[PDB]
């Protein structure tokens, strides 16, 4: 991600746009091969005969590192149990858990991240997984000891996180027994229960998809919510039309998700060689896929920085392509509607506090981790 990104991005825009004109493939200094154009990342994303996620070959057995025809087999039994429907439901919820934040922040001046954006998913998944209320902050603490993997070295690092995994793991697993002799009505039930074809998910595959959503739907919802008060922020016309318009809140999170893409990149590993825009990438090689420039392509979204909410040409890759596209994108978009709908609800008034107090993450999640606001 060859500049810094703690400017807001600007100047990794900038950067994308050279590379997406002058180098559509790059090997970088490591032997990673780069891929810039929406075209082509959305082609890699897609063909995963020839771009495979079982990157493990140079969640292990879970969905995001099988593939077809098992990963699909696998994916079936989780949407069995995670349907949309369920999802629709989960909308009361979701707008109790964001009225409480917002009940309960420390006066006007807050960090807009650390006091809503930050726990809300949180809360949520702990919510539609069936964690009793007065577990849910046991979640809170290992969300916190284990956002190294969603952000993505050291052995110290390493080893404390293993160990949270472990401790959450045993809490899971004792819970998804339970549901087996005492069913109850979450999402967790719905897994242990469910069968397709005469096959079901075991029990340490319920775990690990429990354990996956919380670390998958958590900090990508978080930065969701942040990134799209940053584009009402620099855009006061926008800002304006939302406000006078609540109904445009749903436009707003589709561009806030095509120009600050939560998810930065997206890696495959090579089955074959292949000629992606006149460059051959070797087999056995590694591929990073920029989702961010893609979604910010000129050859398809005119104006790629500019926060326009009447977009002509739609379809932006954030949440990806192909049989990996995200589970939980209509559960993520729910999220930051209904908890965008509250905040501006219940605040005509939220500004930066200082402007210049925002700090962003630096990794493959791209948004705020600090954004200090003062309300009214
Ligand atoms: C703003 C919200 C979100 C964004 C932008 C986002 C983005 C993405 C992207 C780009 C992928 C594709 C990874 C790849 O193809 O290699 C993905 C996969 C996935 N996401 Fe999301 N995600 C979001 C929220 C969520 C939520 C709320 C959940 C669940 C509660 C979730 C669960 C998953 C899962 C399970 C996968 C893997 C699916 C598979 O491997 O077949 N995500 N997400």
């Amino acid at each position: 991600g060859q500049p810094s990104l703690t400017d807001g991005g600007a100047a990794l825009f900038a950067w994308l746009r050279t590379m997406r004109n002058e180098h559509p493939v790059w090997r970088d200094q490591f032997g990673i091969y780069h891929v810039f154009r929406y075209d082509d990342v959305r082609q890699i994303l897609g063909d995963y005969q020839t771009f495979s996620s079982d990157r493990t070959r140079l969640g292990k057995g879970g969905i995001t590192m099988i593939d077809p025809p098992e990963h699909r087999h696998q994916r079936r039994l989780i949407t069995h149990a995670f349907t949309p429907q369920s999802i629709s439901a989960m909308e009361p919820r979701i707008r109790q858990i964001a009225d409480h934040l917002l009940d309960e922040l420390p006066g006007p001046e807050f960090d807009l991240v650390e006091h809503f954006a930050y726990p809300l998913p949180v809360i949520v998944i702990a919510e539609l997984l069936g964690v009793p209320p007065g577990d849910r902050h046991l979640f809170r603490t290992w969300s916190d000891r284990l956002m190294s993997l969603q952000v993505e070295a050291d052995p110290e690092l390493a080893r404390t996180v293993a160990a949270a995994m472990t401790e959450m793991n045993d809490y899971l697993r004792e819970h998804c027994r339970s549901r087996r002799t005492h069913p109850r009505d979450d999402l967790l039930t719905r897994l242990v229960q469910a069968e397709v074809e005469g096959k079901r998910l075991d029990l340490e595959e319920v775990v690990n998809t429990a354990s996956l959503l919380l670390l998958a739907g958590h900090l990508t919802t978080t930065v969701l919510i942040g990134n799209t008060m940053l584009c009402l922020w620099d855009h006061p016309e926008a800002e304006k039309a939302v406000r006078a318009d609540p109904s445009l809140i749903p436009a707003a999170l589709e561009e806030s998700l095509r120009l600050r893409s939560p998810f930065l990149q997206a890696g495959r590993v090579t089955t074959r060689d292949v000629t992606i825009a006149g460059e051959t990438i070797p087999a056995n090689r590694f591929v990073m896929a920029w989702i961010l420039s893609a979604n910010h392509d000129d050859r398809r979204f005119p104006d790629p920085e500019r926060f326009d909410l009447h977009r002509q040409t739609t379809g932006h890759i954030a949440f990806g392509h192909g049989v990996h596209f995200c589970l939980g994108a209509q559960l993520g978009r729910l999220e930051g509607r209904i908890a965008l709908e509250r905040l501006l609800g219940r605040f005509t008034e939220i500004h930066p506090w200082p402007r210049e107090g925002i700090s962003f993450y630096q990794s493959a999640i791209f948004g705020a981790s600090r954004m200090p606001v003062r309300c009214g």
